[PDB]
């Protein structure tokens, strides 16, 4: 409204006061997304963007929040005339959704850095006329809620956002941009992207948020970063507390990435009496398997990263092998470059550095080393197999000779007597990719044939003429 009952907890004088507001809103029929995002962006601004004068917590006075809320609802009510877009069946039309998107878009500053921190919230929209990509989508959903459009909800993949709406919430609409230098599809469905089996649209196994999940999204969206070196402890604590509130109420059940975020926060600063980070990573993975056909990559990446940071080479390799087993059933499309970058960095930087250190530790006498464990060699092979299988049938290739040098290096880190123990079945491993099937004999020789491996991985037809 704001309604009277929404105003009773103000002023918000602490982290716990903000948590009480979120609890009260989540207890309501429909939590107020506009209120909540304004409060979060207010406190984030005064804890991360400008801490001048800070002594404990930036007190959120009702008069301040209510004025920002009024600026938002005035802008949306004034610019979106509902009578022009009659609600057939108590659901919204594509034209209405496009109009709200246009209103948000046309309010933004003409030029700014879209990758900046702290431009995700409606506080940034109102005070700075700046939003990031998914912030635009969220703002469209908040605007629609303020207009009474109960059917418009946020849709999320692992690298993009859009809305669902209409009869049975079955319609999709693009409302924001994706990436940089991609061409805009605003107003269109996402069915072409689903049909092409791109990562970007997750084969249709994307998140369809309810209002409580939209709250979880804003909380995940909090950015504690003050600069490259420094995080706001106050914001970390707020995000963590709010994520646990949501978890207790059941609202992270269908939100794999939120469970990983929560796990990462617990690793940094554990809450007594709560599940360990590992338990939480596994719940993230279980959420993906349960609700999303185990078609998400980041639940395994979150797990692998944990094991990496804890120098648990075996378990990190297993999780990355799992990431690849997901990706293998996708086609690598135009606009999937973020997941390509993640796979590239794991294969060509993270794994090599992990195994370099394992090699040094083996020279020094380590026992139980991943490098002497044939199941760890198998995980390494499964990782490459999934990547090669991904590439099959894709409209753009994945592998090139830059990947081959690191594969030869990585294979070389395992002695032949270890590599020879893996049984490749047409420690036991089955390859799905034709590339790795062709590589099988090369993988067990005491001396890795580097040139033959390169030829097999990149399917380069020929060697050099002269020489
Ligand atoms: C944990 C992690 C990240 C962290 N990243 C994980 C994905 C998170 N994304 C999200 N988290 C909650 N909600 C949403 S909704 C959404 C779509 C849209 F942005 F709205 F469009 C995205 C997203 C944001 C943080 C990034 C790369 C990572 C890992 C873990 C690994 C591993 N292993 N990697 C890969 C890597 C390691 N080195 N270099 C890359």
């Amino acid at each position: 409204g704001l309604k009277a009952a929404q105003k009773t907890l103000f002023p918000l004088r602490s982290i716990d006061d903000v948590v009480r507001l979120f609890a009260a809103e989540l207890g309501r029929e429909e939590p107020d997304l506009v209120l909540l995002s304004l409060v979060l962006g207010f406190v984030e601004h005064f804890l991360a963007v400008n801490r001048v004068g800070l002594t404990y917590f930036p007190v959120a006075d009702l008069s301040i929040i209510a004025a920002l809320y009024a600026r938002f609802t005035a802008q949306i009510r004034g610019a979106v005339d509902l009578s022009l877009y009659p609600r057939e069946g108590g659901v919204s039309s594509r034209e209405l959704v496009k109009k709200v998107s246009d209103v948000i878009w046309n309010s933004l500053s003409r030029s700014y850095f879209k990758d900046r921190a702290h431009i995700q919230s409606l506080f940034s929209f109102i005070t700075g006329t700046k939003l990031d990509s998914s912030g635009v989508a969220f703002a469209v959903v908040g605007a629609c809620q303020a207009l009474g459009l109960r059917d418009v909800h946020l849709a999320l993949s692992e690298d993009h956002a859009w809305v669902v709406f209409g009869p049975n919430g079955e319609q999709t609409a693009e409302v924001t941009w994706h990436g940089k230098g991609n061409e805009d599809r605003r107003g269109q469905t996402v069915n072409a992207g689903v049909a092409e089996r791109s990562w970007l649209y997750l084969k249709g196994s994307y998140m369809r948020c309810d209002r409580k999940m939209e709250v979880a999204f804003m909380v995940c969206a909090i950015n504690p970063s003050i600069d490259l070196h420094t995080d706001s402890l106050e914001l970390l604590q707020l995000q963590q507390k709010l994520l646990w509130l949501l978890y207790d109420l059941g609202h992270l059940e269908r939100y794999p990435m939120a469970l990983g975020n929560l796990a990462d926060l617990e690793e940094l600063e554990p809450t007594p009496g709560r599940p360990d980070p590992l338990t939480l990573y596994h719940k993230g993975i279980a959420s993906a398997k349960t609700y999303y056909r185990d078609e998400h990559i980041y639940p395994y990446m979150y797990l692998a990263g944990y094991h990496c940071r804890n120098r648990n080479v075996r378990e990190a390799l297993q999780a990355w092998a799992d990431t690849a087993t997901v990706i293998q059933d996708y086609n690598y499309c135009r606009e999937d470059e973020e997941i390509y970058k993640e796979f590239f960095e794991v294969a060509n930087d993270v794994i090599p550095n992990l195994l370099k250190e394992a090699a040094s530790l083996l020279e020094a006498g380590s026992q139980g080393s991943a490098l002497q464990d044939p199941e760890c060699f198998a995980h390494l092979l499964r990782f490459y197999d999934g990547i090669c299988k991904w590439e099959e049938g894709s409209p753009t290739p994945v592998l090139h000779v830059g990947w081959a040098t690191f594969l030869v290096q990585s294979l070389g880190r395992f002695e032949g007597q270890v590599r020879q123990k893996v049984r490749i079945v047409s420690p036991v491993l089955t390859f799905q990719s034709e590339k790795m099937k062709g590589m099988k004999e090369l993988l067990v020789a005491t001396k890795i044939n580097s040139s033959a491996i390169k030829l097999q991985l990149t399917a380069q037809s020929q060697v050099q003429m002269k020489k």
